[PDB]
């Protein structure tokens, strides 16, 4: 609509945005397992 001609990609931002949740959730789970979030020193 507006100078929305950046094309406010529906495919790239929505598709990319998911990748953020892709990487984030996956990384967080790995860290938990290795006990990283188990935070040392108890």
């Amino acid at each position: 609509g507006e100078k929305y001609k950046v094309h406010n990609p529906t495919p790239l931002i929505v598709g990319s945005s998911i990748g953020g949740l892709l990487l984030l959730a996956l990384i967080t789970a790995v860290l938990y397992k290795v006990g990283f979030f188990k935070r040392q020193y108890k």
